[PDB]
């Protein structure tokens, strides 16, 4: 652990923008994302960065780790559950690619941090895959 | 095993409204969350539930349930990024309590679902530490 390069971008409302602008233009580039599974992800994306639109102050900081937990939490638990439970894996790939790329382009890195957090949600994200509850049985 | 009911707080901008009208009331009533760190809380908050209330297409079912995961993501993060990654546990206790508690008088329920998937983001939120792994040079 212990990660050596923090990203400003959620710590910057001007960065919040480019990484924004840039999240709407990569998710609609890529393959794997059709437009009506587009809207949902550049909808949810929009409204974590106009939370750093906000950010001032102390706690700038925390709130800038919890958007960018958050971030990633609401896209991957959108995207599983609408990518056929099993093959959002398929979106996935691209998904973890116009993130990094976005961060490079806006904070100048490709901040680990970011992708450890996704990765760990995934694992429990996927975990409730058990909606086998239905009482017709 | 157990049939999933849909709380209607993520399914009603009327109710995820009242929902904020809770926290905002619960969180300043928990002598564990200081005057600042409510007012922060009830702002990082009130994002999820603005997405609640943009929640407005045929996806907006998974968007009910992505954000339902960012919101115990978020507040969690928040919390423990200020409380040392060590200390979050004493506020933890009431945080869990004061949601499950609007979600009762909001929703009429204790979310068995919510209360799962914080704890389950604590076993990704605790395993770790990124407040003080910022490197501003």
């Amino acid at each position: 652990g212990a990660v050596t390069a923090v990203p400003s971008v959620f710590s910057s409302p001007n960065l919040a923008s480019g990484f924004l602008q840039c999240l709407t233009f990569g998710i609609g580039n890529s393959p794997a994302f059709p437009t009506q599974e587009q809207q949902d992800l550049d909808a949810i994306a929009q409204v974590i960065l106009n939370a750093v639109s906000t950010n001032t102050g102390a706690t700038a900081s925390a709130r800038a780790q919890a958007l960018s937990t958050a971030l990633a939490s609401s896209l991957t638990d959108l995207l599983i559950a609408e990518s056929a439970e099993s093959n959002y894996n398929n979106q996935l790939s691209e998904l973890t690619g116009i993130l990094s790329n976005c961060f490079i382009q806006t904070t100048g890195s490709d901040n680990p941090a970011f992708v450890s957090r996704i990765q760990s949600l995934i694992s429990v994200l996927s975990q409730n895959t058990d909606v086998n509850i239905i009482s017709t049985a």
